């Protein structure tokens, strides 16, 4: 019951996104 963001390597770049349990 929590959510957190993370960064992924896409297009040789670092993109941030939001995640949830």
């Amino acid at each position: 019951r929590w959510c957190v963001y993370a960064y992924v390597r896409i297009r040789g770049v670092l993109v941030r996104y939001r995640r949830c349990w």
